[PDB]
């Protein structure tokens, strides 16, 4: 009784030329990801085994994301899927963060895919009178059906509630690409941990050069926040956290060159 | 095609404020955490281990958050999950982690905790740096400061080094990993009330800003400087006077968020 089988599946995250970019296999189709097995002494490692045999790509620290189960008694069991995130740089399968989430870049404004979402989530919000007013709720919450805000860190509950809708082809209507099994669900959990993470406490020294100018950095959260920053308020944070300073070079209309803080990523290495 | 499978548990950490004093709901005369398999029948994660809190403990709980999932240390794979409930809620958090509990100043276990742990870095000399770095890191062996969230680095470096009964002993051992998992939970909560202290379940409908510091005190195992404790309630908006007696409530645009926001 209580048996399950486990999938460990990686979201594994690089910016590439100001876009945040994903780690996947199967040309784009699906993130790394295999079975938890007996051998593996903890669930990162038996992921990290699956990231080396697939993509043969190096990959640094791991943090987990969530677990997810199945909503299959030939299988013995429940199968859940437990999702992490890693923070790298690309080395020379690669595939933006927004061929799969369109609708979740509001760099250069409100996207216009957006209209056509509102417009099929507003239908099925209507489709079910007794269920009206608590659709436009979670609707508005999550995409401002009714008129809310866009809050950023949401990415999750937007896709789940396209799931619901039925308008991703997960659900099977479609927006974004898809992906195979539940992994554009885990992905969606793996963007907003990161928007989570950057607006408290940007430690993403993982994603950046050794060296890097204060514009590098702000095109990198910008990157994976989908929105533009503003550029004091950003600063302030970075100088009141203590993440990064100077390392005395310059660089090519000249600036100075920031590295983060051997503090932080000590911090990083005993957590 | 060969399916590998492990057993599947639900753990519950549900944590409710009295007389000042952070408890977690216990099964066992104290020894376990409210646990069960994640079954057939059970439509989510979170709706088994609900089933699991009402039949062991017949306690109402309310919003759930899922905490962490660990391996056994066949395999076994524990997901807790973290419940903020007004109040078996007899024991507090510190009866397990009494180093954790720092609103009296450092505590005394502290003293042996240390000597212990630096037996242990000094044991083998090529990882005595590494090891002392880790211990002042998580414990300050070196001088180094305090970090309340730290409180599952600290479990594990413990259980690493020998030192609690489930790997000498600190604190109340409990049933399996139950504590590694009471560590990951007191953590989570340590970390929300640091950035946005949404806590209106274990608040009452009304309350003053005294009573509201006390309660993030207890959670944090901290005392707090009173004008900078409010200053963060002041930004964040999430409090609103009632107008009876200051008597205050969470808003409601913070108990709608909480309720869309899921698990």
């Amino acid at each position: 009784i209580g048996l399950a089988h486990a999938e460990l599946i990686a979201v594994v995250t690089a910016i590439t030329t100001d876009e945040p970019r994903v780690m996947t296999v199967r040309e784009g189709a699906a993130l790394p990801s295999g079975p938890f097995e007996f051998g593996h002494r903890t669930l990162q490692s038996g992921l990290r085994e699956w990231i080396h045999e697939q993509t043969h790509h190096p990959v640094g620290y791991l943090e987990q994301l969530y677990t997810f189960a199945d909503r299959n008694e030939i299988l013995g069991g429940r199968t859940i899927s437990i999702g992490y995130l890693g923070l790298v740089r690309e080395q020379e399968f690669w595939h933006g963060w927004y061929e799969y989430f369109p609708w979740e870049d509001h760099r250069q404004g409100r996207p216009d895919i957006l209209d056509s979402i509102i417009d099929k989530l507003r239908a099925w919000a209507d489709s079910e009178p007794d269920s009206r007013a608590q659709r436009h709720l979670r609707a508005d919450f999550t995409f401002g059906l009714d008129g809310g805000g866009w809050n950023e860190e949401l990415t999750l509950q937007r896709y789940e509630l396209l799931y619901e809708a039925g308008l991703v082809g997960e659900a099977q209507i479609n927006f974004g690409r898809p992906m195979f099994a539940d992994h554009r669900r885990i992905l969606a959990t793996g963007i907003a941990r990161l928007r989570a993470k950057i607006k408290y406490r940007p430690v993403v020294f993982e994603l950046m050069a050794d060296s890097f100018t204060l514009l590098q950095l702000q095109r990198a959260i910008e990157a994976l926040a989908g929105l533009t920053l503003h550029k004091q308020n950003f600063r302030r944070l970075i100088e009141q956290q203590q993440l990064v300073e100077e390392t005395g070079d310059m660089a090519t209309r000249p600036a100075k060159l920031f590295r983060f803080r051997q503090t932080v990523l000590d911090e990083r290495a005993l957590s």
